[PDB]
């Protein structure tokens, strides 16, 4: 079946932030809290918060998958275009069919489900650093919402999972996101609306 996008905070008290970045038109990631929807550039930083009311413990990961909005597609694989997925943007890391992507960590984990085929990029779980409450993680997302072949305008969640070392379900949590060439823009005409 199609991955659980059921919201649980479970025993950390796992909930996610997002910066208070506005939407001038100079900003590469907005978040919209009346909407629960991240508004990004392709290929730019898009910083996503862990909160936490206890520490999961070292050897805790940190997983992220997209899938679709809407019922009639999602059972679909949410992938790359054919021009984005053949355009040689990869890392040496990242699956080239990859839409998320996790800079500026190299212990980044990358899986093709081998059942559900389904994309995942994973971290380790590293408690907050000096100066934040939160732990934050650097996202990209390396297809456009608009790209012909791929998304093609469909509306995306991503769910980002806390898990153990082994595998167990520690705590879910999910947002949507709008990959555009202004998202402070789309932010602004999506809550007017
Ligand atoms: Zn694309």
């Amino acid at each position: 079946s199609v991955p659980s996008q059921k919201t649980y905070q479970g025993s950390y008290g796992f909930r996610l932030g997002f910066l208070h970045s506005g939407t001038a038109k100079s900003v590469t990631c907005t978040y919209s809290p009346a909407l629960n929807k991240m508004f990004c550039q392709l290929a730019k930083t898009c910083p996503v918060q862990l909160w936490v009311d206890s520490t999961p413990p070292p050897g805790t990961r940190v997983r992220a998958m997209a899938i679709y909005k809407q019922s009639q597609h999602m059972t679909e694989v949410v992938r790359r275009c054919p021009h984005h997925e053949r355009c040689s943007d990869s890392d040496g890391l990242a699956p080239p069919q990859h839409l998320i992507r996790v800079e500026g960590n190299l212990r980044v984990e990358y899986l093709d489900d081998r059942n559900t085929f389904r994309h995942s990029v994973v971290v380790p779980y590293e408690p907050p650093e000096v100066g934040s409450d939160c732990t934050t993680i650097h996202y990209n997302y390396m297809c456009n919402s608009s790209c012909m072949g791929g998304m093609n305008r469909r509306p995306i969640l991503t769910i980002i999972t806390l898990e153990d070392s082994s595998g167990n379900l520690l705590g879910r949590n999910s947002f949507e996101v709008h990959v555009c060439a202004c998202p402070g823009r789309d932010r602004r005409t999506e809550e007017e609306n």
